[PDB]
């Protein structure tokens, strides 16, 4: 089976890059919102991505990380990779 990410799994991943002890983070519902709207800048989003990528054994195109406007869309981007991952 292709072990894919759920909203919850992605949620905690967002909570990873938000976990720098600062504030201004999403925590909870975020999936349908823009990264921009949830306080997710280029560094913050890539940190989420890198957390997921490296753990599950994938790699996301840096340009496409900036092409994902919603976590929903980012989720699918990784899930598409996960089907072809390990």
């Amino acid at each position: 089976m292709a072990t894919l990410l759920t909203t919850d799994d992605l949620r905690r991943a967002l909570v990873e890059s938000a976990g720098e002890t600062d504030g201004t983070d999403l925590s909870g519902d975020f999936l349908d919102l823009r990264f921009e709207d949830i306080g997710y800048d280029s560094l913050a989003l890539m940190e989420t991505a890198a957390r997921l990528e490296s753990r599950y054994g994938v790699s996301i195109p840096d340009d496409v990380a900036g092409r994902v406007d919603t976590p929903r869309e980012l989720l699918d981007l990784i899930n598409g990779a996960l089907a072809e991952a390990a």
